């Protein structure tokens, strides 16, 4: 008595299902008679009462009864009377393909860290499909990519899911954001599709260190140079983005004499002067440099600063004698008076011209570079004269040249 | 007529230098005429007048006198009188181990990613030595230690500095810190050593992937569960510090009805319900959940959501007849009625329990598990009763039980 029936969805309505008189075993002789007619809520069927033939009443919507459901049928009663007897009849919806599949949303970004490893796997998010069977079975395809390609794996029911894989290493100093294209075609027909765009934004990491301009930051100076001067400036260029560029300078195997003397600056990287500069003390300073980064990679250089003499230095003049006495009865030739001079700077800045001022019975006799004797020239006598106050100066050959004087007194003492 | 000498650094105070009368050519028998006597503006030497010796008179420290310099001569001049000469005497002061090395600091930090591979070299600060030659050469030596060691160069002039190597792939996860100790020794006589610790701090790397505590979290909820009620709660675990510790939750290749039934916390990672469950409608839900960290290290997992049924549904009732009509000649077993009955539950909270309420000449005769008939039991007669107003209910085996209930009028007409 129970009967089946198995009809496509979306019929047009008035298309024949069947006929149930003849099916049961009625007659087109007692069709008036039973008055068929089908019972149930959803109006879906109707019962000719003229020839006993099932049609279609609604539009039947498999998604919409049925869901993501395998079957689908639809059971309902009919009525006949005279006598009065149910007719259980079941029909079967079947599934067409007329619902393409879809992603969740067109545009999908992907962060990845370009320290992926060549063969790295990324979950793509799977399309859906209202229908089922075949109608439903996704197969994906991704669009030629020198660097990606398509992994299609499948689930313990059949279902088909994409996942992106990674066939030459990222690097976003190249190329930052890539564009792909992912189409996903179901096993129906007609065969239904749709299309999706997947924007990979390659994430950064620290994969250079920081690399200074040169390797030897040379300059010369002057000797007196005013504090907090200018003297150079390293400069340290990191190719990667945020954390990972950022570069502190600092010294390194310095000493507390070039400390209290040069300060670099953390940030700017620009070489001053906090100290004073000395010739006569050194004129040379070897400074390594240290340039860190967000993950710690260093990069080491050295910064060689000369210094120029100035002449900054007066000659010094030296005096010695015989008490500052003299003999009225000497010989011409007498050495009565040694002097020594010296000069702390060095090159032309060091040499010292002697000479004496004023008119005096005495005479300067250069013996080597920096030593000089005070020999008479002419006549003694303390009854005349007792005493003379000889100035000796002192000049560099510098550029301004410096000088200095000093006066020493010479005693005339009576003869023997 | 130049001379030098060369005496060690340091020295009492009257210490013999050397005879400058004897050396120059003078003698004892005219020490006090030529009245020697030093000229310089340190008093670092004095000339006896009695037998013509060159002795010390102050301190000489050679660190304060020429500093870092290789070669070190005191120059002066001596004077004679009668007559009155000068006499170049140099001094070169001999340098003697007498100032151990220094480091900057006793405690030294240094960070170090826990990604150094192995054989990285990391530069550490040298010793300073206010000595000269040997006195300053230092040699460096590292306490042994199973992860580092160290490595000694030598720059273009002969000066040793100190790198530290890396034998052994350093984890955080194990050992965030190391303490080293670096001791530095010189080449002089007495040998003089100082010593360095070095605080080596392992900065964090993103060297470990969130995990789940369970790959699968199966939880069976009621039917009617409330909006808003706490489902379940996944936990990812995730050993690294910082930003690559902060773990989020999302859902992945989830629906449109799923997103509107539950949602998931980003950070408490607890799933709740903001929609209505409904046995009918669907029992299960499998649902992917993903764990992102800072570094964009992925982990999956799955949660099955399983839903009771619960008896929400109220019997439904059905009824069909002869337009309400009886013949008042009808015979005993007549069908007069159909019931049909239904539960959208499942189990035994769909089983249907019909039955007639009140007495009437009919009679209930179950055909199949949800059909029924209504058959006339006794008497008809339209002159005294000309309608019966039967009443069917029909109740659910469930817990509670729910029933309802349909009147159908049925009229009597008259005979043929
Ligand atoms: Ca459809
Ligand atoms: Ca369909
Ligand atoms: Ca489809
Ligand atoms: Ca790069
Ligand atoms: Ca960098
Ligand atoms: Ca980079
Ligand atoms: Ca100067
Ligand atoms: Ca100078
Ligand atoms: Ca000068
Ligand atoms: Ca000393
Ligand atoms: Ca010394
Ligand atoms: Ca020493
Ligand atoms: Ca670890
Ligand atoms: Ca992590
Ligand atoms: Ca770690
Ligand atoms: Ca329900
Ligand atoms: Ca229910
Ligand atoms: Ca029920």
């Amino acid at each position: 008595e129970p009967i089946r029936y198995a009809i496509p969805e979306e019929l047009d309505r008035g298309s024949l299902v069947g006929n149930l008189a003849k099916d049961l075993g009625f007659g087109v002789g007692d069709l008036p008679t039973r008055n068929l007619r089908v019972i149930a809520e959803k109006k879906f069927f109707t019962v000719s009462p003229e020839n006993g033939n099932l049609l279609v009443s609604d539009r039947i919507d498999r998604e919409e009864i049925c869901g993501k459901k395998s079957t689908c049928v639809l059971e309902f009663e009919m009525v006949a009377e005279k006598p009065l007897n149910f007719f259980h009849v079941t029909v079967l919806i079947q599934d067409i393909n007329d619902n393409p599949p879809t992603f969740s949303q067109n545009i999908t970004e992907l962060e990845i860290s370009e320290l992926a490893l060549t063969g790295a796997t990324f979950a793509l998010e799977s399309a859906q499909d209202p229908d089922v069977g075949v109608n439903s079975l996704q197969q994906y395809y991704l669009s030629p990519d020198p660097h990606f390609s398509l992994i299609q794996k499948e689930n313990l029911d059949g279902s088909r899911y994409p996942e992106l894989v990674l066939k030459a290493p990222l690097d976003r100093e190249e190329q930052p954001h890539h564009h792909l294209v992912l189409t996903a075609v179901d096993g129906g027909e007609p065969s239904r599709s749709c299309t999706t765009q997947i924007r990979v934004i390659v994430a950064d990491a620290n994969d250079n260190p920081p690399v200074f301009t040169q390797d030897m930051y040379r300059v010369n100076v002057a000797e007196n140079l005013p504090a907090g001067s200018s003297v150079l400036k390293v400069m340290a260029i990191d190719m990667d983005e945020g954390i990972n560029a950022e570069i502190i300078y600092a010294f390194i195997n310095i000493g507390k004499e070039v400390r209290q003397l040069f300060k670099l600056d953390s940030k700017t990287g620009e070489l001053t002067t906090i100290g004073e500069l000395d010739f006569e003390e050194r004129d040379s300073y070897t400074i390594g440099v240290e340039a860190k980064d967000g993950g710690h990679h260093t990069a080491y250089c050295k910064v060689q600063i000369d210094i120029s003499d100035e002449n900054d230095n007066a000659p010094e003049i030296t005096l010695a004698s015989e008490s500052q006495h003299i003999q009225e009865d000497a010989e011409l030739g007498t050495a009565v008076a040694l002097i020594k001079t010296h000069d702390l700077d060095s090159g032309f800045n060091g040499e010292i011209l002697c000479q004496l001022k004023g008119n005096f019975p005495f005479k300067i006799v250069q013996d080597t570079k920096n030593t000089y004797r005070l020999v008479t020239d002419g006549a003694l006598d303390r009854e005349q004269i007792p005493e003379y106050n000889v100035t000796i100066t002192a000049t560099d050959k510098g550029n301004p040249p410096l000088s200095s004087s000093k006066t020493i007194t010479l005693h005339i003492l009576d003869a023997a």
